[PDB]
């Protein structure tokens, strides 16, 4: 991406990231999607990031993060 592209990803992961580490949890992410825009309540939502999750579960790197926010443009349908 360009760097302009993921500020607007990154100013958002700045936001969400409470935990303080540059790495986003699932009780992060309900604010995260909340703010993308989808619709999965308490059980899609841990699975959400579950079926995508790294080698780690529950956490996740900002390039895990950014394919989301290009998620639903790239996959826009």
């Amino acid at each position: 991406l360009s760097e302009e592209q993921k500020q607007e990803i990154k100013e958002a992961f700045d936001l969400f990231d409470t935990n303080k580490t540059g790495s986003i949890d699932y009780h992060e992410l309900k604010v995260a999607m909340r703010a993308l825009g989808f619709d999965v309540k308490k059980p899609e939502i841990l699975e959400l990031m579950n079926e995508y999750d790294r080698e780690g579960n529950g956490y996740i790197g900002f390039d895990d993060f950014l394919d989301i926010m290009t998620e639903k443009i790239k996959n826009r349908d």
